[PDB]
């Protein structure tokens, strides 16, 4: 539940990642598979992926990292007011990608943590505040989808 002053806080950092929205999705990505690397193994699409240098050089990765980013972007822009976007999001990480809500915690501190990378000194703390609470609403949202649905 955020206030007004930390969804202009959220939407202004996000400003920085319109600006290269492939880069940032690509970044993202790569801190995940590379901090976390059971995760690489729900894509079947990026498992061939040994090493960040394969990675880093993946147009296929960029790309997914756009639509991703792209879809949080849309989602962001909501101001919580997300239940349509949200939705088949939550049922096809549920029922077909089969991603445990862990995953989307080590994504949503990926996100936090490539900020501050590309943005050093220009990723306040009031910044990071209203960010990272904007991405535990996302998470605890789709959190209750998957209540629903039962999927560990
Ligand atoms: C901010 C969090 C995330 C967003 C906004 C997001 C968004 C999306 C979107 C829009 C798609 C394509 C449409 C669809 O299949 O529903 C997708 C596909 C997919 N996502 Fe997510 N995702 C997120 C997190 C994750 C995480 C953390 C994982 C795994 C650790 C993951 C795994 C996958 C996989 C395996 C696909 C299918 C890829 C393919 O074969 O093309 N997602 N995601």
């Amino acid at each position: 539940g955020l206030s007004d002053g930390e969804w202009q806080q959220v939407l202004n950092v996000w400003g920085k990642v319109e600006a290269d929205i492939a880069g940032h999705g690509q970044e993202v990505l790569i801190r995940l598979f590379t901090g976390h690397p059971e995760t690489l193994e729900k894509f079947d699409k990026f498992k061939h992926l040994k090493t960040e240098a394969e990675m880093k050089a993946s147009e296929d990765l960029k790309k997914h990292g756009t639509v991703v980013l792209t879809a949080l972007g849309g989602i962001l822009k909501k101001k919580g007011h997300h239940e349509a976007e949200l939705k088949p999001l939550a049922q096809s990480h549920a029922t077909k990608h089969k991603i445990p809500i862990k995953y989307l915690e080590f994504i949503s501190d990926a996100i936090i943590h490539v900020l501050h990378s590309k943005h050093p000194g220009d990723f306040g703390a009031d910044a990071q505040g209203a960010m990272t609470k904007a991405l535990e609403l996302f998470r605890n949202d789709i959190a209750a989808k998957y209540k629903e649905l039962g999927f560990q």
